DNA sequence: GGTAGACGCGGACATCAAGCCCGCCGTGAAGGTGATGACTG
């Protein structure tokens, strides 16, 4: 199980990265929890905010700045006719954002 | 207020050297989201 150095850098990278944010005036307890919720609370901070996104295909936050509505997540079908093709017939390397 | 019926050929067209430096190019506004925090009726 040689796969948990993913973890190391996804917890330490992120808890060392915070090195440039030194405020010497009220970080006496920013550091502290930091450095402890950084790797151990880590796992659940990804548990609690793993619930806001999704995958999409039919995003509509790209159609206006603020309208909050229900994205679609699957592709389109084949379209019947000969000589128009589009987001359906795209190949199998697609990407949902 | 007259038709009439025609307009040429040949030949040739310059070479040389050169084309700048210096400094500079503006600022302001154009982020959504939960998550408590304060308010609360």
């Amino acid at each position: 199980q040689e796969l948990r150095q993913f973890i190391e850098s996804f917890i330490q990278e992120r808890l060392q990265g915070k090195l440039d944010k030194l405020q010497p005036d009220e970080d006496d307890k920013r550091q502290t929890l930091l450095a402890t919720h950084r790797r151990e609370a880590w796992l659940a901070d990804a548990a609690r905010r793993v619930g806001q996104l999704q995958l999409v295909t039919h995003t509509l936050k790209p159609i206006h700045p603020d309208a909050r509505g229900s994205n679609l997540h699957s592709l389109p079908q084949a379209p019947g006719q000969p000589g128009l093709a589009g987001s359906h017939e795209l190949g199998d390397r697609l990407v949902s954002d």
